[PDB]
């Protein structure tokens, strides 16, 4: 990975309060849950993510890897194991899209409302919509596999790495030329990023893509991804960006796309 590893110099403050959030949202609610979290090391992963992002900022990146991995650990059991009870509990919490939950929506529904809802605010009602429709691709790729109890089109869904990208934007106060975001070119890199991040965590999971040849597809992708950034500089003339716009897209280049690249490496 010729990237370079970086990390917020807020982490050690990101470290620390990381708990107070889930607490409050009652996703954690045992001294030993809280233990089991801290193990996960979820906001040093979060300031790799987000080397871009202090304070506020890098919290919500925090509390997202803190939701992902609570989230996740929700269907480890047999409601993982079949799509309709997957479904009830994926409808419960994308509803925070479309609108205020109800109260009685699970806690881990209101924590994925208050990331969304802090996600949201100050970006442009289209990057808002986009984003929304990544996270209703997440949910959905969750009842895909269940529904199964080349894997790409499903892991590449729920992986989460989209809305992980989605976040640094937020967290950078910076939104990617849309039109851009949507070229072919752009389209190609995000799909090595998602495609580098469930390889190396189907390395790391062997405890699945393994069924070698698969260190070789990183290394492949990720030299077809330095021949991808090198058709930016064409790109941003295509799309006819200006200053402000070829920075946004630098930003979203280094802060963004490498980052999720790197960072999952430097954790792992």
């Amino acid at each position: 990975i010729p990237l370079p590893g970086r990390q917020s110099p807020d982490h050690a403050r990101a470290e620390a309060e990381q708990l107070a959030w889930p607490r409050s949202l009652g996703l954690i609610r045992s001294d030993a849950a809280a233990e089991r979290h801290l193990r996960g090391g979820y906001a040093d992963l979060a300031s790799r993510f987000y080397p871009h992002a202090t304070g506020a900022d890098l919290d919500l990146g925090v509390d997202l890897m803190s939701w992902y991995f609570l989230f996740d650990d929700l269907f480890d059991g047999p409601r993982g194991e079949n799509p309709e009870d997957t479904k009830q509990l994926t409808d419960q919490v994308a509803a925070a899209l479309d609108g205020p939950l109800p109260d009685t929506a699970p806690p881990i529904a209101h924590g994925f409302a208050d990331i969304w809802r802090r996600t949201c605010e100050g970006m442009t009602p289209a990057w808002c919509a986009r984003s929304a429709r990544h996270w209703r691709n997440y949910f959905d790729g969750y009842v895909d596999e269940a529904e199964s109890r080349q894997y790409l089109a499903m892991r590449r869904h729920t992986i989460g790495v989209q809305p992980t990208v989605d976040l640094a934007e937020r967290a950078g106060r910076f939104e990617v030329p849309h039109r851009v975001f949507d070229s072919a070119v752009m389209s190609a890199m995000l799909q090595i990023a998602v495609d580098v991040n469930l390889l190396l965590n189907d390395i790391a999971s062997l405890e699945n893509m393994v069924m070698s040849h698969m260190q070789n597809e990183v290394r492949a992708r990720l030299e077809q991804y330095l021949l991808l950034e090198s058709c930016l500089p064409k790109v941003g003339e295509i799309y006819q960006l200006d200053t402000a716009e070829r920075e946004a897209l630098e930003r979203y280049r280094t802060d963004a796309v490498r980052t999720v690249i790197r960072g999952s490496y430097d954790w792992h």
